[PDB]
This record gives structure tokens, C-alpha cells and sequence, in this order.
């Protein structure tokens, strides 16, 4: 009676900073706990995966001190959060072109990898320096690369081949796909957030922003999610 | 204690605006009608916004028409489907080209039935030098199928070395989509509405919608009229 996977783009943060007279910054730290509070929860509830907009392409052109202080948060604040999500059975993964993440947030993301590797219950999956359309475009580059080594031929170009392709190719079969998208903040749309993965899946959106989105705003969103079958 | 006065409000009308023309059958089967009767209204609620849009400064309308998963439905519910552009073309395609409105076609439009095909054939080469809103009708048309296409086509380019690997691009694949002969600063919608209550993504449009605002009523496809569009552009003004 639960959604299997579960897409957030946890938007509102600096405006619940605003809101609270708070640096822009503040309002990152709190969204840190909303996440904790909703993987916890949702792992409980029985929901497989969490994929998480943490990092959009287009982040980077935020200002340096802001795009500088979220990188340094899994990093300083590693110890505050991975540990009790390993406690948890929590596994914890990443999706997107992760190779250009500052030394030490990679190494900090990768640390928490490690660690949670074995764990066997919700997947709480971090969309890092994600863009859609170049998640489509490095699968369709990679295929024609294939195809001109010769490791697959043209005919083998299917749906099914792009899914395999895609950076959700590391989540089991059945899960790779959101079966709920969640937006928070009140804006009414996607956002490059899994277009391929994402085409069927059922959208949920709500004017709470980030930070308050807890336990009883995702019980809502499962509430509702039901009610549309 | 009010007065009713006209205010002069500055808005933004979006350049193109797709939509999911739901709720027909449910609109018929509320009517005591066969679902088939809906389609047939749904025709003319196209008709009022079209001809509403193009007045309204609308560039672009793509319809979810028929999707790859509609074939699945009836035998004679599909039949009818398909032969509404063929039998009804008289009664909407004079009207929406006298108000130069340009008919375009979008998806795996050679799979469609010879006359259905035919009809829709002529209706865009009737309008093909109407310089108003394009009116573009995604038949036969499933978004991942769309894309794996473009792929296949891609692959087959780097191939026989009309491309490298390395002109591979997110521009270049929007060159192999659907939407390609759409003018380049129109192929994507910058609104998506959806009609009859569903807030779902329908593979309809993944990439070039990735970024569009989103809008759904719980009106149903044959009862949307011009001010249900003109309520759709105020909530697309609204937007960040
Ligand atoms: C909640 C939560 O629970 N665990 C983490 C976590 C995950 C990996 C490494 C370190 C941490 Cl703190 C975590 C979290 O919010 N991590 C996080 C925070 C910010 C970013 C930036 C790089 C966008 C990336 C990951
Ligand atoms: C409104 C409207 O205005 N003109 C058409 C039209 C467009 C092309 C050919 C014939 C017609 Cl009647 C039209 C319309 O509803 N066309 C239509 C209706 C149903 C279908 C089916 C095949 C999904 C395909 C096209």
C-alpha cells in the first residue's frame, strides 16, 4: 500500500530561511533534516527508494559562497546523519555526473556508499550535478559509441537498452522508475528532475516548503498517491 | 460593497502550449452516450480553443491525439477514432484555415490507416503556408519511443560517419525529435495542460516539457472552452 520509488525535488529552502530572517545557507542545514526525517520514516513505511533532487546542472550558477557552503554539507556534516541512516538499514547511492563534485563531497558521498553498501532496506538515492536531458544525451552517446565498436548492433536500440544506459541503471530492475513525484513549494513543474524514468509516474505537489515536509506530509502523499488508483 | 471596473493587466501569453485532452468518454458516459460520442465533442472543444489560442497570440498547440497505448483499446472504439479527421475533415479544417491556422502531425504517423493518414495529409498541405498558430496533432506518438527513435537514427548517423560520437548533443538529439519542424525557439511547451482530474505524466512530451509549468483542471476535454484556456494562461502568469 505504499509507492516503491519516490522522487522529491526538495525546493523551499532559502525561502524558509527567508521566512525565519535566516542566511539562504540556514535554510540548506534544515532541508539536511527534512531528508532525515522523511528517508527514516519512509524506510519504516516500506517505500524501496528516495530519489532525491539534491543538485541541479544549473545549481553552479547560483552565487560561489552559497554553491560552496551546500557541497561543504555532506562533508562537515557526514557524522550528524550517515551513521544513524546505516543504523537504519538505510543504503545510500548516487546518480549524476558525480566526477566534476569537489574532491572532498565525492569522497564524503562515496565514504556513506561504502559504509551503506550492504544495507537491504530504502534506498535513498541523491540526484548530484543531475540534469536530465544530459543524463538522456551521455546514454544516447555511449550506445552510438557501442554501436561503433561494434559491442551491440542497431537493432538492439530499444526503450529497454536506454533504461540500461541511464544513471538509474544501478537501481534492481522493477524500482527504477519514480512511482510518485513529489515538488514542494508550490511550483507546478519538473524541473529536468527523471524525464525518461519519470514519464508515467504520478505527480504530487504541495505548498509546503522543504524543511517542513515531515512524516505526516508524506504520509499525505502516499494518502493521496492511493487515491488515485 | 464593491464596483465592477476593468483593469488593464499586463500578461504573458506562452508561446506553446501542449495538452492531454482527457475525459471524453467519461464526459459521454456521464451524458448517458457510447465514449465514441465523446471523441466527437472533443473535436469541437479542440475547434473553440484553437481558433481562441491563435486570436490569444498562442505560436503553438500539440494535442496528445492518440498514443501508442490507445491501439490496445476496442477494435470499433480505435476505428472511430481514426476516421473522425476522415469523415468530419469538412466540418473543422475550411474553418481553422480561413483563421490561418497551420496543421502539422507528430509520431509514427505511417502506421496510421491509409485514409486517416490521407486526411490528415491533406489538411497540412492545405495549411502548410498558414503563417498563424500551429495546431500539431501527436498521432501514433509515445514520448520514450519518440526518443529511441531519434537514438536509432543517431547511431545510424555516426555509422555511416555523417556525424562523430562527439556531436552528440542535448541540441542534436532536439534536431531528431518529433518536434523538429517546429520552429528551434518553439519546440518545447512552455505550459502542459491536462484535463478530467489526472496528475500524472502520461509520456507525453519528456524532453522537450522537462522544463514546462504544468497546469490540470478537473474540467473534462469536451466542457474546455476559451475561458478555461484563458484560466489556464492566468495560472501560467502566476508562475515564478
Ligand atoms: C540527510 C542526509 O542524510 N545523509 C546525508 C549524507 C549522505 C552522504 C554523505 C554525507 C551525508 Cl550528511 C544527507 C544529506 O543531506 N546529504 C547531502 C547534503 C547536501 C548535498 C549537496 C552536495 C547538494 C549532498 C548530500
Ligand atoms: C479540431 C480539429 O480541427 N481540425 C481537425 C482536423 C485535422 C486534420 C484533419 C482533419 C481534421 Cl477534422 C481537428 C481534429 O479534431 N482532428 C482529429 C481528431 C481525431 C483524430 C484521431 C485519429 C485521434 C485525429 C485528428
Amino acid at each position: 500500500q505504499v509507492p516503491a520509488h519516490i522522487g522529491i525535488i526538495m525546493d523551499g529552502n532559502g525561502r524558509w530561511a527567508k521566512k525565519r530572517m535566516q542566511p539562504r545557507v540556514f535554510g540548506h542545514k534544515a532541508g539536511m533534516e527534512a531528508l532525515q526525517t522523511v528517508t527514516k520514516a519512509a524506510n519504516k513505511l516500506g517505500v524501496k527508494v528516495i530519489t532525491v533532487y539534491a543538485f541541479s546542472t544549473e545549481n553552479w550558477t547560483r552565487p560561489d559562497q552559497e554553491v560552496k557552503f551546500i557541497m561543504n554539507l555532506p562533508v562537515e556534516f557526514y557524522d550528524n546523519y550517515v551513521p544513524e541512516l546505516h543504523a537504519n538499514n538505510v543504503k545510500i547511492q548516487m546518480i549524476g555526473e558525480t566526477d566534476r563534485l569537489p574532491k572532498q563531497t565525492f569522497e564524503a558521498l562515496t565514504k556513506a556508499e561504502e559504509l551503506t553498501k550492504n544495507n537491504t532496506g530504502l534506498i535513498l538515492n541523491f540526484a548530484l550535478n543531475y540534469g536530465g536531458r544530459a543524463e538522456i544525451t551521455q546514454a544516447l552517446k555511449l550506445i552510438s559509441q557501442d554501436v561503433l565498436d561494434a559491442k551491440i548492433n542497431p537493432g538492439d536500440i530499444t526503450e529497454e537498452l536506454i533504461g540500461n544506459y541511464l544513471f538509474t541503471q544501478h537501481l534492481p530492475k522493477d524500482l527504477r522508475d519514480p512511482d510518485l513525484i513529489i515538488r514542494t513549494s508550490g511550483e507546478l513543474r519538473l524541473s529536468n528532475f527523471l524525464p525518461w524514468q519519470g514519464a508515467y509516474s504520478e505527480l504530487y505537489f504541495t505548498d509546503t516548503l522543504w524543511p517542513d515536509f515531515d512524516e505526516a506530509a508524506l504520509q499525505e502523499a502516499i494518502l493521496a498517491y492511493n487515491r488515485r488508483h
